């Protein structure tokens, strides 16, 4: 029932994330010199460095908030592929698996130790 441990679970799920090879895509803002056109497809563009960078800073209260922006993450890279002719896109499929697999208990543990909190 410790409500503070997301965020040390959090690094450490963004550890792995960043040793993965499929999170090369996403670990830093997607470049706009590369694609001139994303922010006509992207309102609003999330990345691996980005996430990490609010949680460090102590902007993130709760996992659910750093979930909402991984999630964002894949929603981005699905909104701007092309087609199934994208490495990218799969690549953001199998980290999309990998973190939703990962992140369950650290939402999970979280929402059960703030209503023992409330209890
Ligand atoms: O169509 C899609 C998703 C689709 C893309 C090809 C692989 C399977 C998933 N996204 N999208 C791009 N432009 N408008 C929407």
């Amino acid at each position: 029932y410790d409500i503070q441990a997301w965020k040390k679970q959090c690094e450490e799920l963004l550890n792995l994330i960043f040793q993965c090879e499929d999170s090369e895509p996403f670990r830093q803002p997607v470049d706009l010199l590369e694609y001139p056109d994303y922010r006509d497809i992207i309102d609003t563009p999330m990345d691996f460095a980005t996430v990490r960078e609010t949680l460090e800073a102590g902007n993130y209260e709760s996992p659910m908030e750093l979930c909402k922006d991984v999630r964002l993450i894949f929603s981005n890279s699905k909104a701007y592929t092309p087609s199934k002719r994208s490495r990218i896109y799969s690549m953001s499929l199998r980290l999309s698996a990998f973190f939703e697999e990962h992140i369950s208990s650290v939402l999970s543990d979280y929402k059960s130790a703030l209503r023992f909190h409330k209890r």
